[PDB]
């Protein structure tokens, strides 16, 4: 029985934020259950919103949900602004190439994993995480798709494609099977080290020749991140030929005119001071102060959207505002 609102992250949130990081999986390295690193995630995050009006691909854009009663934040999310633009986005491109065998006259199509950094410069989603009695609620696509809305409100300080990399699968002892065949050849870490390590901080690779069980793991994400998977398909994600160095795990993309979030989201004048029909995201497009919330309205195009005293509160806005907003959908 009360009010969750979608924020920009704010330093004293610190504690908070550790808390959430420390209940995310592992594999989940853009949230680390780290003090220090986290302090830098949200003063980066401080200074992307507070320049209102410069950007240049370094930001990031932090998001927490926060329990409107009792100030408890219930989930994050996060955005980059411009993938690779401080340090390299290094990703495993699964390619195929074609060896003739001139006497057998076979042309065999082999796939392989290349070490790359081709997803720079796209926007990337990461650091998603809700508490336990979100996940399939309104507010886990709140939380996911809150961000969509602000690069919707935004498009200039965004690329025109979105990637997401997916945490991999890892089983319950937290073995990962594709680190295993892989990384941990190299670097003999238990996965669970390896991303604790990775979170605090050049030849192909035969397909054929890795473990079945590694081949396996290949694009699949952790049981976890089944949601976060889900939620960016109905928004039109599509699975690319990129994966995890570390655990394989599948990354997602889309350009932003077939995002459903952004695409489709309208931005509508309200009228406040009092119905039931379908959940919305529902944004008021500011930047330092922006606030997203799900409210139930019977709302279509072409008139204002109607806003009680207690949502406008929670968004910020008052007489002659517009907000972004867009059906939860199915
Ligand atoms: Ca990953």
């Amino acid at each position: 029985g009360h009010m969750l609102v979608m924020r920009p992250a704010q330093a004293a949130d610190l504690p908070q934020v550790q808390r959430l990081a420390a209940d995310s999986p592992v594999g989940v390295t853009s949230l680390p259950d780290d003090a220090e690193r986290l302090r830098d995630k949200i003063l980066a995050s401080e200074a992307s919103f507070a320049a209102e009006v410069s950007y240049n691909g370094e930001e990031s854009y932090f998001f927490v949900l926060e329990d409107s009663a009792s100030g408890e934040l219930v989930g994050c999310s996060a955005i980059v602004a411009s993938a690779g633009f401080s340090e390299p986005f290094y990703s495993f491109r699964n390619e195929t190439f074609v060896h003739a065998s001139r006497s057998l006259s076979i042309h065999n199509k082999i796939h392989v994993l290349s070490l790359c950094h081709d997803l720079t410069g796209n926007s990337l989603l990461t650091s998603f995480y809700v508490q336990r009695d979100l996940v399939q609620s309104v507010y886990a696509e709140l939380n996911s798709r809150g961000r969509l809305l602000f690069m919707a409100s935004h498009p200039e300080r965004f690329a025109d494609a979105v990637v997401v990399e997916i945490v991999g699968y890892s089983d319950e002892q937290g073995e990962s099977p594709f680190w295993n065949a892989v990384g941990r050849n190299f670097f003999d870490l238990n996965y669970i080290e390896a991303e604790k390590l990775s979170g605090l901080k050049h030849y192909p690779i035969y397909v054929p020749l890795l473990p079945d069980a590694a081949q396996e793991s290949m694009g699949q994400v952790h049981p976890r991140a089944q949601i976060t998977f889900d939620i960016l398909m109905r928004e039109g994600f599509e699975t690319d030929n990129y994966i995890d160095i570390f655990d394989g795990g599948p990354t997602l993309h889309a350009r932003t005119s077939g995002i459903r979030s952004i695409a489709q989201s309208r931005v509508v004048p309200v009228k406040i001071g009092e119905k039931s029909g379908r959940p919305y995201l529902v944004t008021n497009g500011q930047l330092q102060d922006f606030r997203a919330v799900v409210l139930d309205l019977d709302w279509a195009p072409g008139k204002p959207v109607a806003l009680s005293v207690e949502a406008a509160e929670a968004l910020g806005v008052g007489e002659g505002a517009s907000v972004r907003l867009v059906a939860v959908g199915s």
